[PDB]
């Protein structure tokens, strides 16, 4: 239901690598108003989220977001944003992920690092 | 506008502190589903964000996050969460803050330090 | 060993508490020269890494390192400098610590958060 | 000078690119004993450092860490390890780097961002 409120949809999935994009409207903006910094990480936690869990068996384990962090770079006003998740370590009990956020320019909005936990 | 979407409220202000809370709601939960590890991030950068605004000259500067880092330590499925957000530093191109997320039962769901430019 | 090499000194610790300090020679300076951010790091890992040693059975479990972050906030030229680590989360297979590193004149340089795995 | 202190070799250097790299010794290990995760991002600061200064006057100007994050991924327990940093954006005030630690078997050790601050001297 976050990816609903935010109306993201996924563009790609394959193993270790997650696309996700959403419209820069209103209701993800901050007062100025560009895109919320907030709502950009929220969407590579999102994309992070995804992609780990296609790598785990879920019915046994769940994938909780344990890091994450993020530099943003440049601000985005309108049209899209895409979030590209790509797995950096696989490991037993946790996923580090790098997460690139960019707009319509291709300009990089948000840079972003997630530690997701891989629990029973 | 995103404070809307997330119906935040802010509880309290003061020179270098800030107090926003909001339910967790369906809207904002991941599927499992737990409180979004991504909406928790958003309401503590809004609150630093709004905390720098409240220290600076609003028509002369503006305050843009530049760096946030978080963990997530609990899980949050209901009522409300309230971020507090606490100055570090008050420099002058940079703010940097604490933010403590807890839940209901005062455990602490995300601990969070974002570091908030002052651009002319 | 890196302890030794930094000339850290055990100011104190207690359960959930470490306080190290350590002199600023030219050995852990940058060129310029101020402290190097990464020797103030470096003591803040130690900090925590000790402290979570001093919370769980060593014959059974390792503390290793997992995640760090830090801002850096202010300089420091000469003197001692003294890392604060105070634990927030003391989980089972993670621990999460906070730790503030001063100077002489009680001044910030760094403010960090480590995150702690904890492994058979 | 801490350079000195850990035996860093700057291996390579051009615009927003640096390779350090330094032997895995005792006296940067952790007691157990690996690399010290704090001596692998105090390598991994030390080349975004040299990477912000090679991109900036230095007679005007003085690049200071701002901001800086890690991953500990595996341990080092003996040879070198190398430190690749390439920037992700160059700003008038601030520079980011993504930087990548590897020991001698090509495993990742420790994965790292870090923000510079571009200030007058």
């Amino acid at each position: 239901h976050l990816l609903e409120t935010f109306e993201m949809s996924i563009d790609h999935q394959e193993d270790g690598l997650v696309v996700i994009s959403m419209p820069v409207t209103d209701k993800v903006k901050q007062p100025f108003g560009y895109l919320h910094g907030g709502a950009s990480i929220a969407l590579g936690e999102t994309a992070c989220s995804l992609g780990s869990a296609n790598l785990i068996d879920t019915t046994k384990f769940i994938p909780l977001g344990l890091e994450m962090n993020a530099n943003h770079i440049h601000s985005a006003k309108d049209g899209r944003v895409t979030a590209t998740a790509e797995i950096i370590h696989r490991g037993k009990s946790t996923h580090v992920w790098d997460i690139k956020i960019k707009n319509d320019k291709e300009q990089l909005i948000t840079v972003m690092r997630g530690t997701v936990a891989i629990k029973p």
